[PDB]
């Protein structure tokens, strides 16, 4: 009953452009199962929203990348919070929800706004720039490492470490058995930054520790909470503020829409999200038989779903391959959703919104004039680079 299709969904060749095999996987029905790694995937919206919003049966204890972690073993400690179900996810869950808080935001809002116009005013010296290099890594590395109570020293391990987690989430391919090879110094860096000591009074780091007296979470499990912000914090605001800037360049009718009502930043931002999806994929496995969508799935299988893939569903979104920067965007699932939906979601949207609030602002014009280059991860999507001449408004 279930189809069997032979698409890979962690190849290069599906990578540089997944959207045909994203409706093939959608149209052959709510529930597949994928021969090449012997998984089940859902990438409609309607599967995709039912298994976040189902822990129990769909757990993330059991890892969500491919490997089952009652199988094999971690090829890191376990997240504290995202390889956690209720009730353990629970409370670590709570201390991330207060460090990453409206009033944390409330602390930080003008210095990223600040960082974000001063950016913009630089690249526009420039004219000619790599939105990833010059912009959408720029940017991200000149607040979020500050804001983390981090050294200066060390911080180009920070995106390599990253990369490495991301592509661990896949199946043992290339890209994933090479990301783990080089791994040593870059875990080495992380874990260090991890402990109280090394983690400036007032950052989200200090703060986590600062935490560990409430009945919460203890003293021991600070480092590897610690270690989820600076795994899950950086690269996805890269590739979420390099998609915004890549739809801006591709939809010069929003770029103007958006200069015209620069309050219009934040809702931009959250629809390159959706249309871009930068985190594109996660697993579940499954804690007992559950039907799903017409579909007989057994206990201890590993389920895909496809985030990029449900935001893109025409059973969901009106004209969803359009970039439409006064969609509503509400139910996207780029953030997750449900008991795991982003912690971190203000500390992205705070970043993405300065940063096109700044653009529509300051810049008249977004052209590429250079080669694009795709980023290729096991799990999230962007561009390694992006030439631009931003013309100045
Ligand atoms: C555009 C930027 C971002 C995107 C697209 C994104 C995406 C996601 C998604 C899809 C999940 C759900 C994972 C799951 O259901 O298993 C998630 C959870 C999480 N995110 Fe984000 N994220 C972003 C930014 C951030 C930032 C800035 C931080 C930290 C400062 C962060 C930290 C986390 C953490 C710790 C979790 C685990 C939450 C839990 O399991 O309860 N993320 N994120
Ligand atoms: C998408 S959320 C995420 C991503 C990578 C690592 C972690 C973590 O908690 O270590 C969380
Ligand atoms: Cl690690």
């Amino acid at each position: 009953t279930i189809p069997h299709l032979a698409i890979d969904p962690f190849s290069l060749d599906f990578f540089d452009d997944p959207y045909p095999d994203q409706q093939t996987l959608r149209d052959a029905g709510p529930v597949v199962y994928l021969d090449k790694w012997n998984v089940y995937g859902v990438a409609r919206y309607a599967e995709v929203h039912a298994v976040l919003n189902d822990p129990t049966t769909f757990c993330s204890s059991r890892g969500v990348g491919l490997s089952d972690f009652k199988k094999e073993k971690p090829w890191r400690p376990p997240s504290l919070i995202l390889e956690a179900d209720p009730p353990a996810h629970t409370r670590p869950r709570a201390v991330l929800s207060k460090v990453l808080s409206p009033a944390t935001m409330k602390t930080i809002r003008d210095g990223f706004a600040a960082a974000a116009d001063a950016k913009v005013d630089e690249l526009l010296q420039r004219g000619c720039i790599d939105a990833i290099a010059d912009l959408a890594e720029a940017y991200p590395l000149s607040v979020f490492p500050d804001a983390m109570g981090l050294k200066q020293e060390g911080r180009e391990h920070l995106l390599p470490y990253a990369g490495l987690v991301f592509n661990a989430f896949g199946p043992p391919n290339e890209l994933r058995q090479t990301a783990i090879e080089r791994s040593a110094p870059h875990q080495a860096y992380v874990n260090e930054q991890c402990q109280r000591p090394n983690l400036a009074p007032g950052g989200f780091g200090a703060c986590i520790h600062a935490f560990t007296d409430t009945g919460e979470i203890t003293p021991d499990e600070a480092p590897l909470l610690v270690r989820s912000l600076l795994s899950a914090g950086l690269d996805t605001t890269v590739n979420g503020i390099g998609a915004a800037v890549y739809c801006l360049a591709r939809f010069p009718g929003e770029l103007q829409r958006l200069r015209s009502d620069p309050t219009l930043a934040r809702n931009a931002f959250e629809e390159a999200v959706r249309f871009e999806s930068p985190v594109q994929t996660f697993f579940r496995t499954t804690t007992r038989e559950v039907e799903l969508g017409g579909a007989v799935i057994g206990e201890g299988e590993k389920v895909l779903m496809f985030l990029g893939s449900a935001n893109r569903d025409p059973r969901r979104w009106s004209d969803p391959d359009l970039y439409d920067i006064t969609r509503k965007t509400s139910g996207h699932v780029g953030f997750g959703s449900g008991v795991h939906m982003c912690v971190g979601q203000l500390v992205a949207r705070l970043e993405g919104e300065v940063m096109l609030s700044a653009l529509a602002r300051k810049v008249a014009a977004i052209d590429i004039d250079g080669p694009v280059k795709r980023r290729f991860n096991n799990t999230l999507r962007g561009l390694e680079s992006l030439p631009v001449k931003l013309t100045p408004a």
